[PDB]
C-alpha cells in the first residue's frame, strides 16, 4: 500500500 | 512496499 508498489503510487495499481 | 502499509514504512514491516 501507498508510495513504493502494491496499491496506491509507483508499482501496481492505482497511479505513478 | 514502501511509505503507506506492507513492508518498508508504515503499517507492516520494517519502520514508521
Amino acid at each position: 500500500f501507498g508510495a513504493x508498489a502494491x496499491v496506491x503510487w509507483x508499482y501496481x495499481w492505482x497511479w505513478x
